[PDB]
């Protein structure tokens, strides 16, 4: 049915706004974990980027048009070091998935958009995984293990594809000289 | 010490011409993979493309000016499926980290540029991986486990980050509605 006037066609418009400003922010963020010397995580900023990019997109394509009036906070700022823009990302995730969504996800469910609702819970659990990896990372640089590990590791370097064996990645990439920013643990997710 | 006149200079101009050529046959397998459906593949080949670039420009930065001219062999074509190019990319990997690379470190060792070999077995390594990379996936489409795995596992939506438990990836995700197509099996490489 028509989300015309309702309190859901409020939330999703509030949803697109907060969605928007954290695509932004994102990258942002990306660009200072790339000057702080860690592309992992500066590529993984602007990965999340795209996909908060790709929420927004949703949740545009239920609106019906016109110009709609929404009140809400957002975070005034601000660009920080990569440990701290982390820890904000990560908070700005958490309100998400545990406040905002869920409460819009049944607003909707009590006003009978059952399709919509389901998509705010979906994104949510999109959100939670996107503070675990805010998390882990803001943690692995806290720890220092972010280039250097207790035991003997294989290290991919995400420049030219090089792997390194031992307890940390090189100062130096042997075949494309870049520097140990570019290394991350080598994954295997297939 | 200069390398004009040398066989090693030879070697590196024709490894940049084989690199050159791999960059573009990735990107298009790479598009190829994404019409075909599999889009964690499409992003490897294209990653894997970026990569050759690398290779390439730390082979380029050793030359030292000039036309000259090479001889060598190259796969004159082709674009098909999916899984024939992984194979196809994965035999031209093989060759590049069995026989060409080590052939030109051995070369370039016993001519005097420790450097350059060094670089040389560097990049073979990367090869390597290259290769596993498209092997492991040509197998898993040859045994139908792309999107379909024996026990319950968790998989992520590239497009949004949406993250489902079950055996298999979604026909469509439930958070950005995009094709299962986009799914990959959650990875955690830090
Ligand atoms: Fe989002
Ligand atoms: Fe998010
Ligand atoms: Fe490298
Ligand atoms: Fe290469
Ligand atoms: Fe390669
Ligand atoms: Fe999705």
């Amino acid at each position: 049915k028509s989300l015309k006037g309702s309190r859901t066609e409020k939330n999703i418009l509030t949803a697109f706004a907060g969605e928007s400003q954290a695509r932004n922010r994102y990258n942002y963020f990306g660009g200072q974990a790339k000057k702080d010397g860690f592309v992992q995580i500066s590529d993984i900023f602007a990965e999340t980027a795209d996909q908060e990019r790709e929420h927004a997109k949703r949740l545009f394509k239920f609106l019906e048009g016109g110009d709609l009036e929404i009140v809400a906070a957002f975070p005034a700022g601000i660009i920080a070091d990569t440990h701290a823009n982390l820890i904000a990302s990560a908070a700005g995730e958490h309100h998400e998935y545990t406040e905002m969504y869920p409460s819009f996800a049944r607003i909707a469910r009590e006003e009978g958009y059952e399709e919509i609702a389901r998509v705010f819970a979906s994104i949510a659990v999109a959100e939670e995984f996107h503070e675990k990896r805010f998390l882990d990372f803001a943690r692995n640089i806290k720890e220092g293990r972010v280039f250097l590990r207790e035991q003997a590791t294989k290290w991919r370097c995400r420049n030219c594809g090089y792997v390194h064996e031992g307890t940390g990645a090189p100062e130096l990439c042997p075949a494309c000289a870049h520097p140990k920013a570019h290394f991350e643990l080598l994954g295997i997710n297939w």
